[PDB]
């Protein structure tokens, strides 16, 4: 499947559910949904991210390098890749909320190129998404 679209149908779709409007189907329809029950799972570990962040525009692609790290420490599986669709979410949202807009492109490309770079091969040699449809869709 085509990362920057993954990427950029996630990214318009978190932005779209708080009110902004940024400018293979069922993969991306089975990863909103994992997405939305991840943060009403982990409900408080979502709420507080937003403001650990201190998104600057110098400092946006280190806190995003620094938090990636943290969470894929221990490896790659299904609910962590979710995870860092929604930390990516998470970015998007406040630096729109934060008057920074132009830092919503940047995160897609961050986004896009961990995926590329650091969790194609995982994903492959795992089933690829189909293998995640068929644990996490319906
Ligand atoms: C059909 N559908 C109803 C199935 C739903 C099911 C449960 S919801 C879910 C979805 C995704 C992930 C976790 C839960 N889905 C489901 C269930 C299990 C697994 S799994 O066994 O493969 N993996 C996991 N099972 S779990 O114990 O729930 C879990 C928890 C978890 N996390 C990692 C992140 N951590 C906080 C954190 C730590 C370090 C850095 C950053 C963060 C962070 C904070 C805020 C935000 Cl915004 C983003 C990142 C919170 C705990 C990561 C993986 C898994 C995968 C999925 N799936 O992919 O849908």
């Amino acid at each position: 499947y085509d990362n920057r679209e993954i990427v950029m149908k996630y990214i318009h779709y978190k932005l779209s559910q708080r009110g902004y409007e940024w400018d293979s189907e069922v993969v991306h329809l089975t990863l909103r949904q994992a997405g939305d029950d991840f943060s009403r799972r982990y409900r408080r570990d979502f709420a507080e991210m937003s403001s650990q962040l201190h998104l600057t525009p110098f400092t946006a692609r280190g806190r995003f390098a620094t938090v990636v790290e943290e969470l894929f420490r221990d490896g790659v599986n299904w609910g962590r890749i979710v995870a860092f669709f929604e930390f990516g979410g998470v970015m998007c949202v406040e630096s729109v909320n934060r008057e920074m807009s132009p830092l919503v492109d940047n995160i897609a490309l961050w986004m896009t190129e961990y995926l590329n770079r650091h969790l194609h091969t995982w994903i492959q040699d795992n089933g690829g998404w189909d293998a995640f449809v068929e644990l996490y869709g319906p």
